[PDB]
């Protein structure tokens, strides 16, 4: 599923009309509805059924169905599990979209781009802009090296062409056709390697980009959201019968190739995040997986834990208590943990824990638990100062420990708030070491982490909050 079934700016009225006139029974599509909710419109018996999907920051909650990490994994799960979307709603045919506003190469209204392709381009860098001469047409500009070649795209009766050959129904179809079958000039091969990178900016001009995005963020986010279809890696171990009861959410599973493997069964819903600092993104402990959680902490030689949720929020359980009370001592299987001391700030609480395996004495080490408590149940924090001060302390606690393993970060499902903290921590590590003269690329970093765990960064509110945190860290330096 190449995300073509998601229409970025279509109304519910238009969604029904597209299914009635250009779709048959079993045809479906997705659209953004309430800012933050989505809609799954499916055709059945000549009627259209609108299923609601809510995402407050933790997961995609399909009304009357299970909870998923991405909309692509949601569509994939139901296009292979017939009879589970209820009378049954079958997902057979994706009704594809033609709006190029979410494509990386589409820049819309742009002046005759020669500067952009020169100051920030390489061989194969290309873009598609609207034509300034003939209104309605488009232009495809490609850098080749040395030179910047322009190719007209004529629009004729809701179809697109480059002056000859096949007429396409979508600019995306035209671009995808010439990415594999490049145009050869009458003397040069206009290869469409990668789209022009207009998101890599200098750390000094981050405040100027936020100003341009604030009057913007939504368009860049859904451009990253469209590329999630390239991340449907296998999650087979989590689907095994022995591991079904080990996941808090049955359909939010770790990638097979990045999962943490235990050697003491070997399953735990967790993934290694590699961007010198590395991370472990996992879910909140279940009652029957606390013993496995401390197996992972001991195995990976982790000395810091970042908890970004309360045990109970909104009356619902997010994580069971896997740490002893202050001064207590508990055994979780073969692992013995003692709560040495608790230091409480405003936004968080530090818990100095000592973890060791039973029977072996010289295996003890201090594990520093950081429990962020002031995170809002609805949305993201207004000011990033508290989170920035929280991550700054966690970083210096990590750097003071020699040969310390990865940093364990978790919330509820371990993808929403967990991905936001880890991405912010990665971007700051560049600024703290390479100063302000470095380049940062927010959507590229999120895609790099989303390939290692399904659904890192869940909402646009978190996406904009990541930009605000980076901008705030610059201005206070
Ligand atoms: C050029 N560009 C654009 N713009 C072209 C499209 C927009 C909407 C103008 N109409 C904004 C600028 N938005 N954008 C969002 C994410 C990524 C991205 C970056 C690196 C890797 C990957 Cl996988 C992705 Cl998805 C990009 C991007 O590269």
């Amino acid at each position: 599923t190449s995300r073509r079934w998601f229409h970025p700016n279509i109304t519910g009225v238009e969604a029904e009309n597209l299914l009635l006139t250009r779709g048959v029974d079993g045809s479906f599509l997705a659209r953004p509805s309430n800012p933050g909710d989505f809609t799954l419109s499916v055709r059945r018996n000549g009627a259209v059924t609108h299923i609601k999907i809510q995402n407050t920051g933790d997961y995609y909650d399909l009304y009357g169905g299970e909870k998923f990490a991405t909309l692509a994994e949601l569509v994939q799960y139901y296009m292979e599990h017939h009879g589970q979307l209820k009378d049954v709603i079958e997902l057979k045919y994706p009704l594809n979209c033609a709006d190029p506003t979410s494509e990386r190469w589409f820049h819309g209204h742009l002046s005759g781009a020669e500067k952009l392709l020169t100051e920030k381009g390489k061989h194969g860098s290309f873009l598609v802009r609207e034509s300034q001469s003939h209104p309605g047409d488009f232009v495809l500009s490609v850098r080749t090296g040395s030179k910047v070649t322009h190719v007209m795209i004529r629009c004729q009766e809701l179809k697109y062409d480059v002056g000859g050959g096949e007429r396409f129904d979508s600019l995306t179809d035209l671009v995808e056709h010439y990415k594999k079958n490049p145009m050869v000039e009458t003397l040069t091969v206009l290869q469409l390697k990668q789209p022009l990178n207009t998101t890599r900016i200098n750390a000094a001009e981050i405040e100027s980009r936020v100003r341009e995005l604030s009057k913007g963020f939504w368009e860049e986010f859904e451009t990253l959201q469209q590329q999630e279809c390239k991340l449907l890696y296998s999650r087979k171990e989590g689907q095994r019968q022995e591991n079904k009861n080990k996941n808090r959410y049955k359909n939010i599973l770790p990638f097979d190739h990045t999962r943490v493997v235990l050697h003491d069964s070997d399953y735990i819903n967790a993934n290694i995040i590699m961007p010198k600092k590395s991370y472990i993104a996992t879910q909140g402990c279940l009652q029957n997986t606390v013993n496995d959680f401390w197996r992972m902490v001991f195995q990976e030689n982790s000395r810091v834990i970042v908890m970004t949720t309360k045990e109970v929020e909104r009356g619902k359980s997010k994580c069971v208590k896997y740490w002893p009370d202050e001064y207590a001592l508990k055994e979780y299987g073969v692992m013995r943990v003692r709560n040495v001391k608790e230091s409480a700030a405003h936004d968080y609480t530090l818990r100095e824990l000592k973890l060791s395996k039973v029977g072996q004495g010289n295996t003890e080490r201090t594990v520093w638990q950081y429990h962020f408590r002031t995170w809002p149940d609805h949305g993201v924090p207004s000011d990033p100062g508290g989170v920035l001060d929280f991550l700054e302390e966690v970083h210096h606690k990590q750097e003071s420990i020699m040969d310390a393993g990865p940093v364990v970060v978790h919330c509820s499902a371990g993808i929403g708030r967990t991905g936001t903290f880890i991405v912010i921590d990665i971007l700051i590590d560049i600024i703290r070491e390479k100063g302000v003269d470095c380049d940062i690329d927010v959507p590229k970093t999120i895609q790099m982490v989303r390939s290692q765990r399904s659904g890192m960064v869940q909402t646009e509110a978190q996406y904009r909050f990541i930009y605000m945190a980076v901008q705030h860290y610059i201005e206070t330096l």
